[PDB]
């Protein structure tokens, strides 16, 4: 009881591209949006939730923290205040801490990512939300429906309670 | 009909690691190997591909090109002539053509991550086979077998044919 379906960038066998099936599974959101993702600079897949939040979606997005500053700088050039969206929550989350060779204290990256959608959908795999992944690189998703869901709410419900308030705001 | 279970590093509720469930998956294999990664270091994983070739395995390996190199001066520290071990073909595959605003044409990357064994078990997921992975970063992966796994070995072929030999040799 759970069903999968690969898709790929560039497309193959499959009447979408993986930006366009983000776009519909965010448009199709009724009640809750949970994302993970390590970079996010695309303002078209951006445009979309903001859209899904005036609906009254309530969105939730956890963000690698090193790369943090290229999310809210793209937000910034779009006029927007991500801020002030009350129905929008943004952390971050780090990787491991770590001593490298010379003894210097660093933290690791969470390399994660997947959209999960009303609780039953996810979207889970190795495209990132940036103009590089659309002309420059192939990757590949899985659409996830069923029992495997159960176990993706329960990790972003995890990462949740590890996350922090960017140190940005 | 396809089973899957989450693994995580650093791991949670299961017994083993990411990378011990990696060496095991090796050691279990009796027919062939096919691998696809976009950096490999590991000198530990590297061993046990190396032992399962001298008993008789076949072995096909697909790296990222702009990554080829860390593959190779790896081997090269650890004495071994890879390209001399016949039971065990190394290729590199490219990301997508485009053209920089300088006029200057680049490729990007192959960004697929997966490990396939006898046609019959894959582990897919964020994990790449490099030190940064064990000591630094968050990552998870998908054991998968039954149904599912005849889609991942369709896109290895694809991938195979695509791949070229790497230029240094
Ligand atoms: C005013 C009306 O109620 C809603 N506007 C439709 C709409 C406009 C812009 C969009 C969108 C949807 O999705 C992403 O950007
Ligand atoms: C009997 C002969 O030495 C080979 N089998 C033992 C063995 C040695 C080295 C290995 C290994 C297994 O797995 C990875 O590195």
């Amino acid at each position: 009881g759970t069903h999968i379906d690969l898709l790929f960038h560039p497309p193959r066998a499959h009447l979408l591209t993986i930006k366009e099936t983000i776009r519909k599974m965010i448009k199709e959101a009724r009640k809750v949006i949970a994302l993970v993702m390590d970079i996010f600079t695309d303002v078209d897949i951006f445009k979309e939730i903001v859209e899904a939040s005036t609906r009254g979606v309530s969105v939730y997005i956890l963000l690698d923290e090193s790369n943090f500053n290229h999310f809210l700088n793209m937000t910034e050039k779009q006029g927007c205040s991500v801020q002030r969206l009350r129905n929008i929550r943004v952390r971050t989350v780090k990787g491991q801490d770590y001593l490298s060779k010379t003894g210097a204290k660093f933290h690791g990256k969470m390399e994660q990512k997947f959209l999960l959608v009303d609780c039953q959908k996810v979207m889970y795999g190795s495209y990132s939300y940036m103009w590089s992944f659309e002309k420059a690189h192939l990757s590949m998703v899985q659409i996830i429906t069923g029992q495997l869901v159960e176990s993706f709410d329960e990790e972003f419900r995890t990462l949740y309670a590890r996350s922090c308030v960017p140190s940005s705001f």
